[PDB]
């Protein structure tokens, strides 16, 4: 749900 890393559930970052 954020930006940093490869991506969350929509956004393309976990942190």
């Amino acid at each position: 749900l954020v930006v940093i890393v490869q991506a969350d559930w929509n956004a393309p970052g976990f942190f």
